[PDB]
């Protein structure tokens, strides 16, 4: 699908499924990094900070964590969410987001918040532009 312009990611959250001893506080940073700088250079820039960043462990956890940031900040554009391969996570990010509380979600899978391509970056940057766009 084609580009949409005027996109501005200002008030995002990240939660991390994935165990922390595997994708540690330096990997979230620096993927953050590259996503902000590939993001602002397609013109849909995603702010370097986000509002909020935990880790958290398993299926259960999504929901009073959506509901949490739901009920926190204000203006709240996107949750990217770091999932450990395939689990029952991604079924409950899409099911709460979706369906719940009317909150747009990004996945990303571990491997590639590890260890970033320009490419999985740009995958990522496009899934984020269709559903803000």
């Amino acid at each position: 699908k084609q580009f949409h312009t005027g996109i501005e990611i200002k008030v995002w959250a990240i939660a991390c499924f994935a165990p922390q001893r595997q994708c540690t506080e330096v990997h979230l940073k620096s993927f953050t990094e590259q996503l902000r700088k590939i993001s602002r250079d397609a013109g849909m820039p995603i702010q370097g900070q986000p509002c909020f960043c935990k880790y958290a462990q398993g299926a259960d956890s999504v929901e009073p964590m959506f509901r949490h940031l739901k009920n926190t900040y204000a203006g709240l554009q996107l949750v990217v969410v770091i999932l450990p391969g395939k689990t029952p996570v991604y079924a409950e990010v899409k099911r709460v987001g979706d369906t719940v509380l009317g909150m747009a979600t990004q996945c990303v899978q571990m491997k590639n918040v590890q260890r970033t391509t320009p490419q999985t970056l740009s995958n990522l940057c496009l899934k984020i532009n269709v559903k803000l766009g």
